[PDB]
């Protein structure tokens, strides 16, 4: 399924080149532009553990998820991944624990040492 495909064909977008964050572009966005550190970013996502459990979708809160890019307001993989995205892009990310919740998890929903999968859509981004 979608997680396996990222394993097999995803691009390694980490600095350390440790396959900690793998990416496939599922829908090509607009232009060349990607967001800057500090930009307010608006996304819709669907996420799960890579084994399918704990599924969550921003769609269910009928409101985009909003954060400031590159400020540690989200897990490392999201700071790394969303920084590569164009407006309108949808990407798949497969994420090892080192770039997510590590040994502490985010209980009770996310366990220790969890690999995560997200489908992420970058709706828009704006400087504050
Ligand atoms: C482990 O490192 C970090 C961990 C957590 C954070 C905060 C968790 C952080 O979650 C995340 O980084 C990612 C990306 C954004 C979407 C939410 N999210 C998730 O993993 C969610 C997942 C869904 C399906 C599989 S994982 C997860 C859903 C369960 C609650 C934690 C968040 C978060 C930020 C802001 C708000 C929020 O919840 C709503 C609220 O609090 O009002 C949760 C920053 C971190 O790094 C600097």
């Amino acid at each position: 399924g979608a997680p396996a495909t990222v394993t097999e064909q995803g691009e390694d977008i980490t600095s350390k080149k440790d396959r900690g964050v793998l990416k496939i572009v599922k829908r090509v966005g607009n232009g060349e532009e990607t967001p800057m550190i500090g930009d307010k970013v608006y996304v819709h996502y669907k996420g799960k553990l890579s084994n399918g459990k704990k599924f969550d979708s921003s769609h269910d809160r009928n409101e985009p998820f909003v954060f400031s890019l590159g400020k540690g307001q989200v897990i490392k993989a999201w700071d790394i991944g969303v920084a590569t995205m164009k407006k309108g892009e949808i990407a798949h990310l497969l994420i090892k624990p080192e770039y997510a919740y590590g040994s502490a998890g985010s209980l009770p929903k996310i366990p220790s040492n969890a690999t995560l999968f997200f489908e992420i859509e970058l709706l828009d981004f704006k400087g504050e």
